[PDB]
């Protein structure tokens, strides 16, 4: 079905925020995108996969958001009788553009952090195959229900709205699972690192489990706020976590694969 | 004749896949791209071909893929009264954009697993000018049976079903031949490789027919299912080729470039 | 509310003036940062990180004023009968967009002076905090103060003057707390540095001061000339303050950089 | 006078071969670009002229064919009543485009084959410049005589069908000049080249003069076939004159600027 | 005022030409961006701030001309039954899209040559502010003489001549001020050059007062033939302007830059 925003007017400063949001986070990831690619080579050989990886990031996180923003703009048009912006008879918006996305997304920002926990080879590669496995289930699963939310919130003439429900709670089992994936990598890290490196670590494990929780949430919205009030909270949790997930996390994540680059003896990342 | 989709309405979410899965595919190309852009030198120079065609796949792909993605938003409408999306009045959709494309894709892709066996010079040139001439026959010949399809479909007033057999069998003989020509390159390696690299070049040559092998059935499909869940499943199906068959397939050759590369000494590559 | 710009009809030169600067800006910031990716490396690695941001802002404001470029364009159109740019229907005009690109453009603008500065580990995170903190509390701050131009401007039907003024002033103290971590970076430089370096420093903090102090002015002009002359003054003191502020520091501070990295002994910062 | 496919209705599939063409074009130009971008430093800076042209070349070329994909796009539009691609009302499609990029690229591609002769200094200057007032004055020739198409096919109320002939004419005489201009530097090459590079540089001159031979002859298609089926004839071979001209040629001239490095002992050549 | 193009019908060529022009122009600077890109580090690290302006020009160049040609293509459309390119209804055309980007490059134009004649440091400054001062008066006062050209053109119901007579004759002035500045630099270079060097500086110089000239031109053909073949002259002028004055001066000062560089003993430039 369409997603809720398109059941709803918005006041100017509603779609403006929206559309300024949706610009941003595009600049961020390309912004990001310079960044990770002048500073990949910082790295040691044996992390700089990590370092390539946030590129592949940014680069899809750009895309995701340039598209909503074009559909955002499509989508809505001004109606100064009614002062608001309202749907456009032959555009419908989505936000499912953000999940398909998200199959890049998920498995590479959690396969990078299993790179600076040390795994190698088939360690790295069965780590790797379990998390896309877990991923891309978690997301083809919300992506699933996340096509029901007319009828979660309640808009007339639309039914499945146990469907949100059902499939939600799946992609939550999945979720889990990569949680415990990543949990037993980042308490086993290997190539014998520090203390500081450990907790580093850890901590990188939290930041990915607490903005990745912010991701269920969104997807929940339709169905505490189905307002244009609720569109722009849920747009804005959007942008916080789009950013904290794949930027803040690539810079910290980054910070610890130099440290141990750095421990290691690569002479790049001691300079630095 | 006009392709399949022109004669079809789709459900919001029938619609909403479809983009989707075009905008994904233009990302994980452009990703692709900067990711075999800064891995390519880690290869040893011997190898390094590959690597480079890798990049060149990439960038091919990511405009046959954003193409498509273009032309399916202008070629549809939404109709609130049907609640579909419908053909709009001068544009019609055409999958035959990736045909051309994989003019380009078909050649390289296969000329890259060559290069890894170890082929240089006119034994090299050999191969890739049979592979080019196999290869450009088979996507020309299966091109103009895909201008047969709602005569195939049996949409009324189109004629010229047996076209899309005809066409299609041809081709299917010249991607026999293209496979011939693989086989023998990948049984008989170049440079005395490692019974490792062996059997690493044996996986690729089977990952590439199982997923070269999907293309067929795509083209197939507007003869077991001509309808809107039919073209889903048919661009999901593509989709899935398409990220094999040139993404996955470059991760995995670069795996075997590097450990040849390696094993003759190069230096990035035994540190990486 | 809308911007004071939609309330507006502009003379072929005040529209033309306008798309021309947001096309400039556009230019300059795409041009700054090919030369800032071209030259980041002559920095020595502990100053790199100036440089590598210099590149990020780049892209941010590339986008900033590509963005408003665009909807500027979109907004109006000719009326030959009035001899005037005029709003169109469907569309309506935001100066909101500079806003949230500034989320990125000014923490990182203060960080890449702290860095030149000398600030290294938790001294520089520390500061960064503070100052993407203060930072981010005056744009969000800013911004919801814009939304009230159309009320202090005196545009009939519109409410909520006392809202611009409450959050312009509350922006501001953030903005006078930026000032003061700043201020006390400069003034304690780390890394004993050349007086020379000590004075470029100081110079940086009032080019950055006077630069800033600028868009708290672009800000009131709603106020003091809610016209299209005032319009046009406006985004001509945007376009200064923005190459000043971004690339004009980018280059003064590049230059400090330079310094100490080869008053700090790196070659290519001393054979340039 | 508009190109003679502003005169014709196309079929879906003649319509669509030709967007196709135009699109495989740019991809083919772009990913060339990639690649002679990623290739260039493993020639001698001695030839690396050559490499370094072969990339300009291929951005124009890109731009080239992306304006004529983006022109055919506009200009015709569906009509189911006729089932026909037909004439838009306020866009002519134009043909030239391609014309005012060979400023560009003849000239260019006729240098980068005297570099790898070994011409340097102003013996290099003065080929250059001679190629480059024969270049020019060939291309604003057959640019005249080509606005005179519709007249030569006898479109109703077109005249000047003999503009045609005298412009193409007097075309091909600069185009003699230019074919002995390098027949005069590809059998006096310079710098003692290997019978194996005298060879070589033979077969380039014969494969430019072959390519740069169909260009002639799809300026006269308007004369043989004013049809639809002419039109696409045309852009067929003016994709398969394109791509030859430009990107194999740059590839076949690479691989004899390489074997010159190479016996000038190049490291980075004789390793490649 | 709109500028004289919108007082004009254009015969299918005269249109032809002129987007012809404006997308060769784009796809020069963008060619002219790849190879300054690529060329720059063959240039000693004193003189690779020339090579850096290059392409920085090449990224305002490109930005501008694709502007003009994105605009050209918007304000007019085909009219068959006058058999012309007509004005549209709600868009007009401006020339002085181009005048903004020249902020950028007139004055950094002139601080390359500065740059290769050897200042370096404050007197490099020194002349960089005035040649900026100097340059960025003349095109604000050649601005806004070329908002009065339908006046001196004679439209009717526009007045204002003598603005354009006054303000293009103060450009002028600030134009001659520019020469004298560069003159005393060219004929007082620093680094004891060559004789050759010297020689080479005083062409530069010559070349930059020819191509430049052009400008004052194209900006009083107005007056001279406000026509539609005066419209065709004018943007024949300004391409032959725009390519000599950035790119074809920037190849000359490129080469006079690598004798500087080989004459002081930089390898890269004496191995090239
Ligand atoms: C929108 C794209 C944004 C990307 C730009 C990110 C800028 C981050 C500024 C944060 C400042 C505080 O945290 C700071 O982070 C930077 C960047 O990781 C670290 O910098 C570290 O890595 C960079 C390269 O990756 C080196 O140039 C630097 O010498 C090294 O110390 C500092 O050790 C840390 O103190
Ligand atoms: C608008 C977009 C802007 C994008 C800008 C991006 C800038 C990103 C800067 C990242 C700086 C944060 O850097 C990160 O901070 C946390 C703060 O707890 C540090 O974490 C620190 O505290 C935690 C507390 O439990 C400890 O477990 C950890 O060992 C310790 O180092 C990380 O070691 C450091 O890497
Ligand atoms: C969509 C863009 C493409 C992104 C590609 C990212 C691939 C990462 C997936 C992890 C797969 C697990 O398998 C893993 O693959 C990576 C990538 O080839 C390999 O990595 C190997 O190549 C990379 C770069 O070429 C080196 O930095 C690394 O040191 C080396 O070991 C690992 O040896 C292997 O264990
Ligand atoms: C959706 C976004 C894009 C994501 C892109 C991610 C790309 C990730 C690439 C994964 C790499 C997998 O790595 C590949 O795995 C297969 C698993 O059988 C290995 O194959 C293995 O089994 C086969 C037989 O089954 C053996 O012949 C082979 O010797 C052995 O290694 C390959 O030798 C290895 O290179
Ligand atoms: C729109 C993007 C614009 C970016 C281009 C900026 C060009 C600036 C020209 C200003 C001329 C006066 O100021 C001049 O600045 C340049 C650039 O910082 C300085 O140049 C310094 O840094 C550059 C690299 O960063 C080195 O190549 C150079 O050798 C070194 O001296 C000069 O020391 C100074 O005299
Ligand atoms: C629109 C297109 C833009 C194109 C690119 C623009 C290029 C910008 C070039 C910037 C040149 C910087 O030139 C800058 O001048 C100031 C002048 O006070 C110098 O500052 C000088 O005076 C101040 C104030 O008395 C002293 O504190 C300082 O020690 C001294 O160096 C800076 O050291 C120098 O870096
Ligand atoms: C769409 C643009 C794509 C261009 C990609 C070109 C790939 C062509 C491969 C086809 C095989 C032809 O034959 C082969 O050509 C390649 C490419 O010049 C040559 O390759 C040679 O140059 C390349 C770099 O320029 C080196 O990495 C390689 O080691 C070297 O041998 C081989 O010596 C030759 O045997
Ligand atoms: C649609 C995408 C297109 C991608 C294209 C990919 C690039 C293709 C590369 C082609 C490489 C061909 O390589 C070229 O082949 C010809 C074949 O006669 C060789 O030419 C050979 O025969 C001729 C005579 O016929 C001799 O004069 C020559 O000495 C000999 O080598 C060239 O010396 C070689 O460089
Ligand atoms: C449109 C995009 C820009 C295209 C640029 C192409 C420029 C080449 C055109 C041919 C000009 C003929 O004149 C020739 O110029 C080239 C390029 O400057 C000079 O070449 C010089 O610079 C190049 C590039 O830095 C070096 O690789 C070369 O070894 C060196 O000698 C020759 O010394 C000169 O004889
Ligand atoms: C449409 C695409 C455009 C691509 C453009 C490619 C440009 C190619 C570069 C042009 C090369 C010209 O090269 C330039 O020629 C002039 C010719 O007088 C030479 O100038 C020569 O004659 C003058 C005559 O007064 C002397 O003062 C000078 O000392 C001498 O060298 C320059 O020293 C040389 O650098
Ligand atoms: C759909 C994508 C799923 C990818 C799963 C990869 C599984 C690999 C298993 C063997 C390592
Ligand atoms: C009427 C609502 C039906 C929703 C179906 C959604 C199916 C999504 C399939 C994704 C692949
Ligand atoms: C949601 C944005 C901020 C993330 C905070 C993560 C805190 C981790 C604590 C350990
Ligand atoms: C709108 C973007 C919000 C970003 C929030 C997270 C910022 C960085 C947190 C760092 C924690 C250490
Ligand atoms: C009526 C259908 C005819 C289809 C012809 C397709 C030809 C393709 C040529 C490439
Ligand atoms: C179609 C996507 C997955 C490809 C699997 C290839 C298996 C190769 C087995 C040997
Ligand atoms: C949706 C895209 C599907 C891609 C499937 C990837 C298969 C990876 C297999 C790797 C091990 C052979
Ligand atoms: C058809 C598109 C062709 C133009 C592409 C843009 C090329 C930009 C290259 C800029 C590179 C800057 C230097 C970065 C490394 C130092
Ligand atoms: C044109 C926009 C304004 C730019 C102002 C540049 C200021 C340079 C100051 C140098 C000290
Ligand atoms: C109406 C007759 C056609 C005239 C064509 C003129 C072409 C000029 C090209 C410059
Ligand atoms: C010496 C023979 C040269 C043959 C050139 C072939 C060109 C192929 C494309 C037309
Ligand atoms: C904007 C015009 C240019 C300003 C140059 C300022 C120079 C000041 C003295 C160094
Ligand atoms: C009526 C014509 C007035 C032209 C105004 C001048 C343009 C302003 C330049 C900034
Ligand atoms: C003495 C030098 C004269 C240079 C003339 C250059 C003219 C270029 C085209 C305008």
């Amino acid at each position: 079905m369409p997603s809720i925003e398109n059941f709803l007017a918005y006041d100017f400063w509603q779609y403006d925020v929206i559309r300024h949001l949706f610009a941003f986070s595009t600049a961020v990831f390309l912004a990001g995108l310079v960044y990770f690619a002048m500073t990949a080579r910082t790295t040691a050989p044996n992390y700089r996969l990590s370092a390539n990886i946030s590129a592949v990031v940014m680069v899809s996180a750009a895309l995701e958001l340039g598209q909503l923003w074009l559909l955002w703009n499509e989508s809505f048009q001004w109606a100064e009788l009614q002062g608001s912006f309202v749907p456009v008879a032959g555009e419908r918006f989505s936000n499912g553009y953000r999940y398909m996305n998200w199959l890049i997304d998920v498995p590479m920002l959690a396969t990078q952090l299993v790179v600076v926990c040390g795994f190698v080879g088939t360690e790295l590669r069965n780590r790797w195959a379990k998390l896309t496995i877990a991923g891309v289930l978690m997301i083809l699963t919300g992506y699933v229900g996340q096509y029901f939310e007319p009828a979660v919130a309640g808009v007339p003439g639309y039914e499945g709205a146990e469907q949100f429900w059902i499939w939600g709670i799946i992609s939550t089992a999945f979720f889990v699972w990569m949680l415990l994936i990543l949990a037993n990598a980042v308490r086993n890290p290997q190539g014998a690192p520090s203390d500081e490196v450990r907790s580093r670590l850890k901590f990188c494990f939290w930041f990915l489990l607490a903005t990745w929780s912010i991701y269920p949430f969104a997807y929940a919205m339709p169905l505490f706020a189905p307002t244009a009030d609720g569109v722009v909270v849920r747009q804005v949790i959007y942008t916080v976590a789009d950013v904290s997930s794949k930027l803040v996390f690539g810079v910290i994540l980054s910070q610890v694969a130099l440290r141990r680059s750095a421990e290691e003896g690569f002479e790049p990342a001691r300079v630095a």
